[PDB]
DNA sequence: AAAAAC
DNA sequence: AAAAAC
DNA sequence: TTTTTGG
């Protein structure tokens, strides 16, 4: 039996029905851009059960017992099945609204109210925007414009981990005994990646320490001329559990990756890097957050409440009946308290 | 406000 | 048919 | 959009 929580699969990077996905992936997003929630949320899970599957789809009697999918999933499928396209999802890559909306969101520092606001005020395409006299653009959106190509191509393995290289080597200088682990798509065994995530721990550190150090790094690599765009957030950290973003310390930046760290034209690459400092006690409950894949966590939250009366989040988890907070010391602790089999990260890509 | 995140 | 999906 | 409706 197939579980209708991603947290109760196991989700490779191996899909066996990815023209179902991206058919699924298109709908969701177009649900996501045109606020809707219940539709969105209903085709992220239908399109995260189909890639947890070990076999494809071939036939309606293929998606018998499998959880999620209802008349209109269904339909669609049945439409791929078929003529071996989506007439729904193709409407939708021919549709303005969304084009331009993939578009411009595309550009960092550019959400879904500035990508309206630009569709309504009669743009199409990046070049008009930019030449715009009347516009004015927020000091994210100026580093996304600037960097937008090296942005818009994907970063790699090789970069990854030269990025890695980079931010350890900063902040042992800083804090020798921490502890500093590449987390997002790259840990879940990913290829590509649009920013490469990183959490950062210290154990033997200090209050004011561990507030300083995305300062001192930051600072560092802007008198090395390798910072490029730095946003800290502080934290607002405690712990009021509640049914987003996460409290810790973080840092949202695009670094000069010089092309010599790697194995060219300019010599260098903008990558999109985040920071996240966090306390020790808390590492596990970050680790596993934003280790993600966003489906995961969502049913891992999911999962907890209505099947264990319990509250999860990056922060901790909390036990609703015996009124007591869950400690952990590992991602596999995690696990345990929940009553689930452990999940490793290369298994999360639901 | 709006944006940045899994 | 209506509501909640954390 | 799917699921649940005294499960
Ligand atoms: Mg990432
Ligand atoms: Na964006």
């Amino acid at each position: 039996k197939i579980s209708q929580y991603a947290c109760q699969r196991r989700t490779t990077l191996n899909n066996y029905n990815q023209l179902f996905t991206d058919a699924l992936d298109i709908l969701a997003e177009n649900d996501e851009l045109r606020e809707n929630e219940g539709s969105c949320l209903a085709f992220m899970r239908a399109s995260s059960v189909l890639k947890s599957l070990p076999f494809p789809i071939t036939s309606m009697k293929d998606t018998e017992g499998i959880p999620c999918l209802g008349d209109k999933v269904k339909s669609i499928i049945e439409g791929i099945i078929e003529d071996g396209e989506s007439s729904e999802a193709k409407a939708v890559l021919n549709d303005e609204r969304y084009k331009s909306f993939k578009l411009f969101t595309s550009v960092f520092g550019v959400g879904l109210k500035t990508a309206e606001k630009w569709f309504r005020m009669g743009f199409r395409t990046l070049s008009k925007i930019q030449s715009d006299k009347s516009l004015r653009f927020t000091q994210m959106q100026k580093a996304g414009f600037l960097y937008y190509e090296d942005l818009v191509s994907c970063v790699n393995r090789p970069e990854a981990e030269a990025v890695s290289m980079l931010v350890k080597e900063a902040v042992v200088t800083f804090l020798p005994d921490a502890l500093v682990t590449m987390t997002g798509g790259f840990r879940r065994g990913k290829m590509t990646g649009h920013d490469v995530d990183f959490l950062i721990t210290s154990p033997e550190a200090t209050e004011d320490e561990e507030q300083q150090l995305l300062h001192k790094v930051t600072d560092f690599w802007k008198q090395q001329g390798l910072l490029l765009y730095c946003d800290i957030l502080e934290s607002t950290f405690e712990k009021q559990p509640s049914r987003a973003l996460d409290h810790f310390q973080k840092c949202f930046l695009i670094l000069k990756l010089d092309h010599g760290r790697v194995h060219e034209g300019k010599g260098w690459k903008a990558i999109r890097v985040d920071l996240v400092m966090c306390p020790y006690d808390r590492r596990a409950f970050a680790l596993l957050g934003w280790t993600g894949s966003r489906q995961f966590e969502r049913d891992l939250r999911r999962y907890a409440t209505h099947e264990r009366k319990m509250m999860l989040d990056n922060h901790a988890l909390y036990d609703r009946t015996k009124r007591v907070f869950l400690e952990a010391e590992s991602e596999e602790e995690i696990f345990a308290h929940l009553g689930l089999d452990y999940i490793e990260p290369w298994e999360r890509n639901a």
